[PDB]
């Protein structure tokens, strides 16, 4: 069975493990444990296996992380809407995707998560262009309400098959 090894990376607090156990469980909800989730499903016909490694853990740039990054086959770059700071780091967190795949095009989503929260930070035209000017999509997500939370990942899948 076709495995999709999925990567879900971005600071501290903006929903990685929500958006996660939202399309795992299919509900809401330790921000340091770093595990990977399985389930068999069924995208655009095709029944597979997605293999989801969520990080935590401290912020970034271990050895460490990269020892767990170093697998994934394509990566779910998530910031939250309501912090600014988080969408700043996605800069970062692409060019560690880059270094430790050892690749210049490392199939990638952008996610603006937390979506159901008002009072937003980050435009989301401006997000679309930092999307747009990498190359990848940009899709906005609530693990609250599950809006966008299956198209996020899904679209990752569509960009893993297509590179
Ligand atoms: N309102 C809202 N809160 C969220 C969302 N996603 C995560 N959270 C909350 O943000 C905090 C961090 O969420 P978590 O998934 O643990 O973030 P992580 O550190 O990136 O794994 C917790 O209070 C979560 O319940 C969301 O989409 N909407
Ligand atoms: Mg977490």
């Amino acid at each position: 069975m076709t495995e999709y090894k999925l990567v879900v990376v971005g600071a501290g607090g903006v929903g990685k493990s929500a958006l996660t156990i939202q399309l795992i469980q299919n509900h809401f909800v330790d921000p340091t444990i770093e595990d990977s989730y399985r389930k068999q499903v069924v995208i655009d016909g095709e029944t597979c296996l997605l293999d989801i490694l969520d990080t935590a853990g401290q912020e970034e740039y271990s050895a460490m992380r990269d020892q767990y990054m170093r697998t994934g086959e394509g990566f779910l770059c998530v910031f939250a809407i309501n912090n600014t700071k988080s969408f700043e780091d996605i800069h970062q967190y692409r060019e560690q995707i880059k270094r430790v795949k050892d690749s210049d095009d490392v199939p990638m989503v952008l996610v603006g998560n937390k979506s159901d929260l008002a009072a937003r930070t980050v435009e989301s035209r401006q997000a679309q262009d930092l999307a747009r000017s990498y190359g990848i999509p940009y899709i906005e997500t609530s693990a609250k309400t599950r809006q966008g939370v299956e198209d996020a990942f899904y679209t990752l899948v569509r960009e893993i098959r297509q590179h």
